[PDB]
Order: C-alpha cells, then sequence, then structure tokens
C-alpha cells in the first residue's frame, strides 16, 4: 500500500466489508435505542457509499481497477467478519462500530500519508475530507457509549 | 359482502380505540427514551387515522354504513381501555403497543381471509398493506425490548 | 390555584374529542351537491380540532393535570350529543350540524379564556383565544355558504 | 398462459384512451352550478387515465404484447360509444355520464383482475387491483354528490 | 415618435384595474350562498391576477415617462367602472354576473390598449395587453359556464 | 370609534388609502436606494393587504359591514393623499412611510383599546400583532434615516 | 370563423400527433430507446399543452370542440398506421420530425388566419406553439445528423 | 465611559438580553460536553432549544430597541448583569444531570418572563407583555418534556 | 427454498451479488451510451438495495436471520462473479445486467409462488412489487438491444 | 431568412460583449451600494446568457451558424470595452451599464423590425420580449441614478 | 501531539464567540443610509461565525480537548476588545469594525492553519483553510463597498 | 503572491475561452448522441463558470486586477478556437473537450504548485478541487469514447 491507487483499492475493499457490516448491526440490533440506532446505521451505510464512490472513481480516473467481487473484497480488507446474532448488546454494537471506524480512519490517514508522498493532491484530499467526517463520528458513538473519543 | 362490510366496520371500532390507546400512552409517557417514544406515537397515530380513511371509505363505497360515534366504537371494538397512568413505566407502554399491534394485525388477518372468501380483493389489499406495516412496526419495538418479533 | 384552568382544559379535551367525531361523521355521511368541496373540507377542519386537541392536552399535562384519554370518559364529559350515521341528511344540515359544534366550540373556548384569564393564566388565555379566532372564522364561511350572517 | 392477461390489458388501451376522451368533452362542454368544481376535476380524472393507460400498455409490452396505437383501433375495440359533445347537457347528466364510464372501467379492472389471479400475469393483477379501487372510490365520491349510493 | 396614447391607454388602465380590484373585494367579502367556499377564494385569484396587471401597466407607464395614477381620487374619477354599496343579500349568481361584467369592460380596454399600441409601434406594451385579455377572456368563459351561459365574447 | 366594529372599519378605510400612498412612493421613486427600497414597499404592501385581510374578515364575523369603495375609503379615511412627483427624494419617501405607520400604529393601539374594553379578545389580538410588527418597521425605517424609532 | 375553423383543425391535429408520438413511444427498440422513450412523453405533455390551449380559446370565442376519436381522426391530415416494433430509431425520429414539420405549418396557417382577422390572443397562441415545435425539428434533425431545413 | 446605568418593561427586556445570552452558552456547553446513553438525540435538541433561545434574544432586543432601549451588547455586560452563574465546562456529568441543568435554567428563564409579563401588563405594552407570554409558553413546554424524560412531573 | 423465510433469504444473498455485479458494470463500463447507463446502473443499485431492504426486513419480522457477511452472499447465492474487465462492450454490459435480473426475477416469482401456498400474503406483495418493477427494467434494457423482454 | 439571421448572429456577438462588460462592473465595482449592485451584475449577466440562449438558438434552428468565437465577438459586436478600472464611481458604473442596456435594447428594436419584415414572427417575439425586459432594466437603473429612463 | 492544534481551535472558540457578540452589536446598534442591506447581513455573519464555532468546537472535542464554553472564558481569552454599543457610530465606521475583527480572524485562522500543518493535523487545517477562505472573500466585499482594496 | 495572482489571471483566460469552445461544440453538434452531450455542454459550462467566479474573485480578494476584456482573454489564453463547424463528427466534438480539459487539468496542478510555493493555501484549495473535477470528467468523456482516462 505504497502508491495512491493500491490504498484507493484497498479502501474499496474495506468500505465494502464495513458496509456489510453495519449492514449487520442494523438488521440484528436489540436493546434500547434501537429507534435511535437502527436508522441510524442507515445514515452511516449511505456515506460509507459516498467514500467508496469518491475512492473508486478517483481509483478509475488515474487508471486502475478496483476490486469488483464479494471475494476480492473479503480476501484483501483487513476487516473480519462473524455471523450475525441477535443477542448481542447494544451496547456491544455500537462498540463494534467504533472499532470498524478506528480502522477505516486509520485506513485514511494511511491514505493521506501515500498520496502526500507521492504528490496526488486530489486523492490526498479525498482521504482527508472522509477522515474528518468518519472521526466526528467516532467522536458521537463515543459520546453515546460514555467515552472519549480516544483517537 | 356482508362479511366484508363487517370486518371493515370491525376495523373502524378497532381503529378508533387503537388510537385512543396511542393518544394515552403519547401523554402519560415518562421515563428514559420519552423524547424518542412521545412523538414517535404521533407517527403511529398518523398512521391508524389514514387506515381508518382507507377502511371507512371502503365501507362506503361498499354500501356500508360505518361506526361513527364513540358508543358504536367503545362497545364493538375487542380493545379495552384503562384510565390514563403516568406511573406505567415506559417499557410497559411499548410493551402495551405492541399488544394493541399485534391485535390489530390478528384482525387484519380476519379480514384478509374474510375478504378473500367473498372476492373483494380491493379489501384485501387494504388488509394486507395495514398488516405489512403493522408487523414491522412489532419488530422495531420488540427489538427496543430486547426481544424476537414472535409473529 | 389553576385547578379551573386545569378543569376546562380537560372539559376541551373530551369535546373536542367528540367534535372530531362528529365532524367524521359528516365527512362519511355527507350526500349532496357540493360534496367534492365540503367532503375534504371535514378533514381540513377535523386537522385543526386535533391540532387544537394537541394544544390543550399539552398545556393540561404540563399544568400537572391528567387529560381524560379513554373513549367513555370523552363520551361522559362532553356537551355534544351523537347520533347514529345517516345518509338522508341533507348537505344542508350537514353543514348546520357543523355550525352547531362550532359554536359551542367558540363557546367553551371563550369559557376557557375568561377562567384562565382570572387564575392569570396566561399561557392558556392565549391558547383559547387563538382557538376561538378560528372557529369563529370558520362559523362565518359555513354560515355564508348557508347563506346566512355568521350571527356570532 | 398469458393470452387473456394480455388481451384485457389491450382491451383497456382501447376502453381508456376512449374514457379519456369522453372526460375531456364533459370537461370542455361543461356548463352549470358546479362548473368550477367540475371541470378542473376532469383533468384530475384524465391524468389518472392516463396513469392506467402508462401502466397497462407498459405491462403489455413487457409481456411481449403489441399495444392497440391508433385512434381507429381505439375506437374499434372499444366497448365505449361517444357521441358529439352538446353544451346543453346538464351538469348532473355530465356527472351521470361519468359514473357510466366509471362503472364500465371498474367492470372491466375486475374482467383483468379474473383473469390474472391466479391464472395469468400476477403484475397485471396488481395494476388492475390498484385501478379499480380508485375508479369505485371516484364513483362513490360522484354518486355522493348526486345525492345517491355508490351502488357498486 | 409620440406614445401619448400608449400612455393614456395604459394609464386608464391603472385607474380602471385599481377599481375592479375594490369591487372583485367587495365581491369576495359581500359573498352568500352556495358555492361561497369555492368563489371566495377564486375571488382572491382573481384580484393577484388584476394586481399583476396592474404592476404590468404601471411600470410599463412608468418606463414610457409617464406618470402613473397613484391616489383614490384618481383612480375613481378616471375609472369607467362604477361602485355601489356592499351588501350581503346579492346573490352568488348576480355576483357572478358582475365579475362578468367587470372583465367584459377590462377585456374591451385591453383591446383598445392593444389596438392603440400597436398604432403607435409600441411592441411592448402591445403584448402586455394581448396576454391580459387572453386571460380576462379564459375567465368569462368559466364564469358565463358556472352561470349556465356561453362565454358570449 | 365607538366600538370593535367600527374601529375595524376605520382600519379598512385607513389600510386602504395607506396601500395607495405605499404605492406611489413605489412607482414614483427616484434616487440612491431605490434598488432596495422599491422592492421594500411591495413587501410593506403585501403586509398592509394582510392586516386589511385580518381586520375585514374579522368585521364580517362580527356581523359588520366593511367598506368596500374607492369613495368610501377615501371620505373614511384620516390619510391624506397627493399627487404622484418623481422629484421627492427617497429620503422624503421615507419619512412619508413612517408618518404613514406611526398614524397605523396609532389606529391599531386605539382598535386594541377599544376591543379590550368591549372584551372581544379575538379583536384585540389582531390588533396586538399588527402593531408589533408595524412599529418594527418604524425602527428599521427610521434607522436607515439615521434616527431613532421615536414611538 | 376562419380562426375558429384552423383551432379546431388543430385539436384534430394535435389529437393524431399524440396518438403517433404514443405509437413511437411504446414500439421504440434500438440503441438511443433510454434517452429518447421518455423525450416522447415529454413532447407528448407539450402536445397536450397546445391541445388545452387550442380547444380552450376555441370555446372561449364560441365554436365547438371536436371532442371524439371519429372527429379527430377523420378530421386530421395526419395518417396513422398500425404499430410496429421493427422500425429503427432513425425512422422513428424522422417520423418525428414529419408529424413536427406538419403541426409547424398548420400553427403558420393558424399565424396568418389569425392576424387577418384580428384575433391576436389566438394568433400568439399560434406563435408560441410555431417556436417551441420548430426548436424539437432543430434538436431531432441534429440527432440525425441534419440541418432543421425548416 | 461608565457602566450602563442600572435602571419597566426596558429594564426586564435587558435583563432577558443578558439572561438568554448566559442561558445559551450554558446550553452550548451541555450540547459539548455530554456523554452517556441519550446524547443522539439529547446533543443534536441542544441545538434546536439554543436557536429558539436565539430566536427570543432577536424578538426581546428588537422590542428593546424600539422602544428607545439600549440593549446589553458586551460579553461582560451579558455575564455581570445575568442572574445565571456558570461553571467549567466537565464531560464526567451524567445525562440526568445535564438535562436536570437544563430544567433549571429553563424555569429561571419562565420566572424571568412571567416578571416581563407583569411589568409589561401594569404598563400597558401589550406587544412586549405577548413576547413574554408566547416565549413562556414554549419554554413551558420544553419543562414538561425534560421533566418527563427524567421521569418526573413538571412542577410548574 | 421451501418456505417464505428460505427464499427471503436467498434474495438478500442473490441481491448482494446482483449489487457487486452492477457496481463492477457501473465502474468498468466504457463504450457510447456510457453517460446515460453509467447513472443508469446508480438506480438500479439504489432499487437493489430497496428490494433488499424490504426482504431482509420481512425475514427478520416473520423471525429469520439474514445472511449478513459477504462469505455468506457469496456461498448462498447463484450468481456467478469475474473479474472486472474494461474491455468489456456496453452491449455486452447491458446483456449482463439483463441475465441478472432475468434471474432476479425468476428468484421472486419463486417467493411469490411459495409465500402464496403458505398464506402469507405481505412476503407475496413484495415479492410481486419486485417482480413487475425489475421486469419493467428488463424490457427497457432489452429494447435499448434492440430486442423483445423475451421474459 | 437572411435579414433576421444577420441580426440574431449581431445579437450573439453584442450580448457576448455585453456579458463580458457586465463582468468587468461586477468585478471592478467599489462604493456605496456594492453589495446590492455587485449581486445584480450576476443576475445582468444570467438573463444576457438566457437572451443570448434563445437567439443563438433560433438562428441555428433558421439554418445559421453563430459566431461561436471570442475573435468573432469582438470583431462583429458594436460595443467597445476598456481595461478594468477599480476607480470608478459607483454611479459612472451604473451609468456604463445603462449605455450597454440603451444599446442592446436599440438592436433588439432592430431585430423586432427586421423579422416583421420577413414575417419571421417566432423571431419577432424574442426580440420584443428581451427589449421589454432590457427597458425595464433602463427604468430601475435610471430611477438609482434618480433619473427618468429616457427611452 | 496536537497541543498546539488544539490551543489553536480553543483560542477560535474564544475569539468567534466575541466576534459574533460583537457583530451582534453592530446589528443592533446600526443607523444610518445602508442599514437596510447591512443590518440583515450582519445576521448572515453570525450565522457563518456560528458555523466556524461548530466546526472548531467539535474538531476540539473529537480531539480529546476541551472547549471554552463559559462567558467568562470567550472573554479573559479572546484578543478581540468590546465597547459599549452606540447608536451615534456611523455606517462607514461599524462597517470598518467589521473588517478589522474579520481581518483579525483571517489571521488567526492562518495561525491555526500553520500550526496544524507543522502538527500534521490536517483535519484541522482544512477547516481553517476554509474558513480563512471565506473572512477573506467577506473582507474583499466589505472594503470594496467601503470605497477600498481588501488590502489582505 | 505575484505568481499565484498570475496564475489565477491566466486561469481566468483560459476559462473563458473554454467556456466558448464548449458554447462552440454545444451549438454545431450533429449525430447520435446529440440529445444527451447537447446539454451536457451546459452542465460543463456552467461548471467552469464557476471556476471562473472562484478564480476571479480570489485575484481580486489578492489585491490583482483580473483580465476583463475579450481581447485580454484571447491574448492571454493558451487555448486556441477555430470557426464552427457543423460537419465535425460528434465523437470528434467529445474528444476536443477531453482535450480542452486535460489543459485545464495542467494549468490546475499548474496553479495548485505556484500558490503551494507561494504558501497560498486558500488558492491552492481552488485549483485542487477544479482539477479533481475536471480529471473525474475526463475519465466519463474518454469511457464514453471507449478508452481509458490516460491522465
Ligand atoms: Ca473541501
Ligand atoms: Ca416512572
Ligand atoms: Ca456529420
Ligand atoms: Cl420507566
Ligand atoms: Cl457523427
Amino acid at each position: 500500500l505504497a502508491d495512491s491507487k493500491a490504498v484507493l483499492n484497498q479502501a474499496v475493499a474495506d468500505l465494502s466489508v464495513a458496509h456489510s457490516i453495519l449492514h449487520q448491526v442494523h438488521w440484528y440490533m436489540r436493546g434500547r435505542g434501537f429507534m435511535i440506532w437502527h436508522p441510524k446505521m442507515d445514515e452511516y451505510m449511505e456515506e460509507i457509499d459516498g467514500y467508496l464512490a469518491e475512492m473508486s472513481e478517483r481509483l478509475i480516473t488515474l487508471g486502475g481497477a478496483p476490486f469488483s467481487t464479494l471475494k476480492e473484497f473479503s480476501e484483501n480488507s483487513q476487516l473480519k467478519e462473524v455471523l450475525g446474532d441477535y443477542n448481542v448488546t447494544i451496547e456491544e454494537q455500537l462498540a463494534r462500530v467504533v472499532e470498524v471506524f478506528r480502522y477505516l480512519a486509520a485506513l485514511f490517514q494511511k491514505g493521506f500519508d501515500v498520496s502526500d508522498e507521492e504528490g496526488d493532491s486530489v486523492t490526498n484530499d479525498i482521504f482527508n475530507v472522509a477522515k474528518a467526517s468518519i472521526e466526528k463520528h467516532i467522536w458521537m458513538l463515543q459520546a453515546e457509549l460514555g467515552q472519549a473519543p480516544k483517537l
């Protein structure tokens, strides 16, 4: 992951698995707070989809070839998936979302660094904008869980 | 179409009493979650009013005569009302709404079946659409309570 | 100190609930020339009555009262009288029924205005004033359709 | 399998085309008290009829059929009869004409439902059910304006 | 070339539309009878449309170097429309027929405005009058139809 | 002006003449600030029309008979009109609008007081709301003119 | 009398034009379908708008609009044919051009007749319709690689 | 070059300018420092409350200016003339305590608006009287809802 | 796929793979018509996400457990994925979309039939509504390709 | 036909230079009134662009060939441009806009006359509508400058 | 260590809070020709200042900081000085005061840009860049009203 | 900031000529695809006008003096214009747009570099955002032509 194209493709894989994890959280959620957090997962999925559009389009624009099959996403992503379980508590589900978002914020920092080293300023801006928004979500999720952001 | 007319009128009575119960829950709600659930009861009331419109209008269209006094609603409905009470817990209020919705979904199954037996496809569809949404709400309310829909 | 304002707000909860029921009967059983305009107009009036019901019930809860909240309580405490629906009522008779209900509500709202003013409950007083204003405007328009002066 | 479903979709293409023309005649030639309500109301009904024409023609094409698509085909295949426009028709005679058209359409839509309910094309079946529901609701309202029961 | 007559007819329209607006307001306020609920707000739509022609025609007069009438005295004195005291006892049919008469007058005035501006070569003014006449004549057809009558332009 | 009906009808006349004066200011305006103040007169005319609607409708509702001819407006209004003149400065035009608004605010105080005495609380509120807005405009116009409101 | 006759001619011809456009919309296949199929809907809505304007003006003038499919079909100068899927996009768009050239010519006739009669309201309705139809002719022709050739 | 002279309807309007400015600051503190279950509904609710407070500040400051007054218009003036007390922000506060703080601020404001209602009524300034009445109505509705979240009766 | 729950879960897997395939077509598209069909794939992706929401939520509501990992989607779907290739023509890409949509319409017919025999009229309607819309897309794509729908 | 096409093409050149002049006025404006008049130039530019669209499209429709290079616009326009200068007063700027608009209104009268002579009624209407609005702007600009329109 | 980025964000919280107060003073005490344009313009500028306050305070919280959140803290930490309101200030003087505040904010935002670039806090860096761009554009417009170049 | 100012003014000239070229393509377009690409040129012109506003305003803000005559735009732009020609193929028109956009993207990279060198971070962002969008359009135009972006 030492060129802009490679880190954008890593993000295509990781955002695709993150979307799948968010969807599991949305579907399997139970507990007090469901009525606010279940639809919130749809907002986060739309957010992730937007990152995926910006980063995939930029990769194509640069002459790359985005991963575009579930096998590629699953094999390249560093995120791990588990079977859905309704008995996970809402506190646990929100903590899972924070863990996913911390990973994405770290990936986006890597993308920011790789693109800055290569002078790809457009790609650098894409990762900076996505990092800003995801870190704001981490502050809010952590605040609901009674915690500091701990970036 | 005597039985289709009869089940549409039963729904007019039951939806009228359901709306009154939801209004009670809206007004008397106290406890953590109030700010989400108090306005949610307004959304459920608006939806119940929409079914009351659809079903009353269809009954009139079929040559029936809708119940249209409080006495007729209360005496024909199988839902029981009790005095308002601020000390019902918020989770008990949600379970009250689940009980009302389980009753409505069962009524709408009966309506679906009666209208099918009398060949009244328009009435059958009104009950089918209403049942779908009420069952979806039962899932969400049960999820907030940490439980399965049990439908 | 505000027992009477609370009592008149709860009277309004009952009467607005029965008024809504009567308006619904008019909406459903209406037949006659003018149906196409007055049938949906009843829906507009029902939505407005629901608005006053929200304002007045919320104010009652806010003052530490307990709104009537069952159909039996509305029926027993309202001063309005319901009758079985009948398609043979003329559309002019239906509109006159609405005027009668509205004249009662305007009178109830004046009572609420006076009681709340006596007790110094200026917020409740304004709720009854705004509601009375609009109901009276409706009485003018309904009466005008019926070829009459408002007769307030 | 699909023959009856396609045939009734095409019948509906012809009948809806002629119904649209009849409603346009009513819209244009209308005179009398109620004009200002009922003249624009015919535009609303015409837009609804055009909506069903789009749904039904599109499903027919989708199923491999070929919609009627000339005025001659519409006129020859429709069971509705058109007459010269006449400004002397009374407004209640115009509304009765619309009710007659709508009763025919509701019966056609019931036929469409009947050939597609188990047998035939399930998507066609939903289209005809939604259309029948709305037309029957209009028959109630038109009949109510005329002081009558729906008499379905 | 002199646009004195295009200016004069625009100003005549300023006065007449002002008085027409007042008559329509009277109809709106004093209306009683079956049909009130559709025709009372309809008079508001008509007032708004009359106000729009007032804006178009006054602005064009000003643009042409004219001086619009701008006092009630000037409107009342220069208008050819006559006003009567408001009366709640006028039937809906009579009120609609009064509006028809006002509108036939306006359509006639706008035809005069069309002809004068055409003769003076003022094509912008000409178009303003043409567009206003078209809509007023459409309303006359609709009002007359409510009254069970042909437009009879 | 004896009673609520009478003061409402006085306002019908005075608002009608005020609208005419505002229209004159709108049409005849010339000078720096035209592009702000010419459309502002349209806003003020629309506000005036709104009070005319509220007050006329209330008068009809009370069983009165609104003035409804130009002769009645002109004869009963206390406002005086003069011929339009392009040579009036914009600051004189705005001062003329202030004068009209001070008159209306004073009339609406009279309407407030008469209706209060008669126990006509609905009419009372109409006059109070209208006075509030007109006085706010007097502040703003006076400020443009470099002066205190001086109510 | 002549303005009324040409308005009614337009009622018939616009009715048939609408039917032809609908045939084009329904039977369309070929590359370009996804842009041109919904474009026919826009043209149909525009044609219905002219039909409203022209029929209402005719009624307003004391005329009696054609108001039956048989009257439209018999009085229109446009010819309809059975619908067929085996028509290329270029032939479909050329059909639309032919119908629009006809309408633009009819609207010019309406303009001339109304001008002669001094019916300026009717004159303007024909002028506005002709302007828009001619703009569509340019675009359709351009898609076909052609000049407008009015 | 002196402090605003200590002073009627103008005086209570200016008191409200100071108190609303401090109430806004306290709501903003609650918004920023909020943690605990309920954050996702109450954090944005504070923004709605701040916008509402800003609305009253506009109504009341504009009325004061219209009456020939001179609103407080510096942070020193708001802080020193307000009866509300601010404390340093702290993340360790529970949702229940945060909402209780908002209730206390709103009870104070409703009491101030009753005083403004009473003064303006005595003076015959009916426009000012209505501004205070409308603001009081909405604040008291919020007190009911906040209290209901806390399981409490409104106690108004 | 013997009960409604099983066919709804099959749809969860197949819609998830169909979404991935549509995303590939969106990204790798080249040829005349790109400017209209590239954004059309976004519309189809949103349509598929809509089907997925209706069907997953109904499965949860019925007491089932949706597939919710990429491994589950890949393994259970009958749709096959291939590596992205820019050197596929737009005609080939649209034909690929038609193939996917024919499969989904056939799945929705299976779901319609299973739910119909169970008397699960709500689930039956979800499949019928999705059938109707996807088959309308097949008509349009085929028409662009110069062909009959050939359902 | 030839003369209408020639006047429409003249308008394409003149509107292009007028747009450039108005942009200069927008950019170099300084003085009291900037905050009203700077954005007003944008409204005027948008309106000029609208006439450029109408007149160029009509020219193409008639079989003509619009000027479509800056060289053609500058060489064929009758309007003269000068270097931008911040030192111009607001009132001098507005006067420059009035001069441009007077020229455009005269050109549109010529276009109206020529198209009327040729019987090109569609072209005639385009010039008439454009002239009407430009003359209304001349009234308002002149009013701001304390003057009559002086058409 | 993001000590310096946190510190400059908190400096902005204080300074934006005082700037909002100064703009509110200008809005309230404004008199003179141009009032009708510049009085509401101050509301737009206040809304903009409040937007930057939200962006910068939220970023500070997200980074683990603790925003100033009392009026005493804002006043004591801000570098901007407030004076008592005065109706007798001319429009030109009021606008010049706003320019001076905005020049200060732009310089603060350049400091925040610099500090955050040095510390590698690219998200904070972008927040200050976007705010500086807009404030500088306002300086151009205000100076242009005042007959002057921006003189950044 | 002399060189940041100069590159902004270069962009004012270049964007003005690019808008003229895009207008020519819009007007003279003939061939299959006209109906999608003709209005597309309007979107691209509106976007170019947006950059012209951002860049000109920034130049004014920095104390510069934007080019503001057609002569200055033509003299300073490096884009060459030719006479309009209806017989250019539609695919050649799209390739002409790609050539103009490759030039603009190179100009914007130069603007990014010069402003970064001079420490003008605001101007730097303006150029980065504009370059990102133009590069995205090059991908899409190239894809229509069946080819890679080839940045
Ligand atoms: Ca950005
Ligand atoms: Ca409790
Ligand atoms: Ca060619
Ligand atoms: Cl509880
Ligand atoms: Cl070509």
